[PDB]
């Protein structure tokens, strides 16, 4: 590590000190002697302490703060790392190893909401990092191209209800991007904790998004992470959306080779999205229990569960819509993570129809 970078860090260190009302887990776990013990260190690739704390720093608002510029970096900055994993992932101790990739029965799903009185939609999406590729702030422009160039092949040969087309983000139409974003299909642009992290370079080179014509089956391209195998829908039907996500990633998988760690599972640019990857979502309308978004919160994290504005994290919510899926994804089974969002959404509609 050279000069210049430690006077950002020992500088941003302080920056966390001087923010009483920061509650990211960054600083909540960044000691001095966690920070003293790895800000010295560097990565084959020259990716340091800053290349993963710089966006925490910079976004005090953030509530994890931290990211993997390659996946070195989990261990190279494992004192970090490690101990936010374990926070944030409900337990996640040091001799603990993720479990085998499990899908689980797929048949002991049911349907969210019946009446169709609470949830607008479901969603389940899943990450995954091509092997020979490292996270975003690593990458070159011809990097973003070529992965782009074999995702887009890869899809080209889905078939059935899984064949759809690839929309390069370049040459897209700013009417046909902004609507596949305000129809909750499309990442949005511009993410000021991705911007911070390096992880948006060469912006729109390289991103894109590949769906069938009924837009039920989605792939994020160079976003967040390489991948995002999305599958999504109106209704409850989880049984139906996971089913399909299933589909889709055995088969992929089997064209593509996808990193995977034999302690974290599938690697991902961010330590949220470790392990299963899974993130099983619903947009859905608590009036009576969302009289507060606070309390909403609070109830929903005795279920594991996290809420999230209509337009996705760090966003509000429009119209009493909610984003509230199963926050944990390492430490647990794709099965068991998908449950936790059941069973879940399950008992907090029934909160809602008992509330007064
Ligand atoms: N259950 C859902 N129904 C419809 N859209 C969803 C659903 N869950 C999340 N979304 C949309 O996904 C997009 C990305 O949201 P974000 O919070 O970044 O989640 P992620 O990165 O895990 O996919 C946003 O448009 C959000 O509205
Ligand atoms: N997509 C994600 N990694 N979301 C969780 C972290 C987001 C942001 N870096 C924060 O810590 O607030
Ligand atoms: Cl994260
Ligand atoms: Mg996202």
């Amino acid at each position: 590590v050279d000069q210049a970078t430690l006077d950002k860090l020992e500088a941003g260190f302080k920056k966390l000190q001087e923010a009483s009302d920061c509650k990211s887990l960054l600083k909540k776990h960044l000691t001095k002697d966690v920070f003293d013990s790895i800000k010295n260190k560097k990565t084959g690739m020259g990716a340091t302490l800053l290349d993963v704390i710089q966006s925490g720093v910079e976004n005090l608002d953030s509530g994890v703060g931290i990211y993997a510029p390659d996946a070195e970096s989990y261990r190279t900055f494992g004192p970090l790392f490690d101990p936010i994993i374990d926070d944030y992932h409900g337990g996640f101790k040091l001799t603990d190893k993720h479990p085998p990739k499990q899908w689980g029965d797929i048949n002991t799903l049911v349907g969210l909401d019946p009446a169709g009185q609470f949830i607008i939609s479901t969603r389940v999406r899943c990450g995954r990092s091509l092997q020979g590729y490292p996270f975003n702030p690593c990458l070159t422009a011809e990097q973003y191209k070529e992965m782009e160039e074999k995702v887009s092949s890869t899809l080209s040969s889905m078939e059935d209800e899984l064949k759809g087309t690839y929309y390069p983000l370049t040459g897209m139409s700013k009417a046909t991007q902004q609507q596949l974003i305000d129809d909750h299909f499309l990442f949005k642009e511009g993410d000021r904790f991705l911007q911070t992290a390096n992880a948006c370079r060469y912006w729109p080179t390289g991103r894109g998004i590949f769906h069938n014509d009924a837009k039920t089956f989605l792939v994020w391209v160079n976003e967040e992470d390489h991948l995002r195998i999305i599958s999504m829908q109106k209704g409850g039907d989880l049984k139906t959306v996971y089913k399909r996500l299933v589909t889709a990633v055995d088969n992929i998988e089997s064209k593509l080779p996808f990193s995977h760690d034999d302690r974290f599972g599938f690697l991902t640019f961010a330590p949220t999205n470790l392990g299963t990857t899974m993130r099983a979502s619903v947009h859905i309308q608590l009036p009576k229990l969302a009289k507060d978004r606070k309390v909403l919160e609070d109830i929903a994290s005795k279920f594991n569960l996290q809420v999230r504005g209509t337009r996705g994290e760090h966003t509000e919510s429009e119209g009493g819509v909610y984003d509230i899926s199963n926050k944990r994804r390492l430490g647990l089974t794709e099965y068991q993570a998908v449950r936790e969002m059941q069973d879940g959404i399950l008992e907090m509609i029934r909160m809602e129809k008992a509330a007064a």
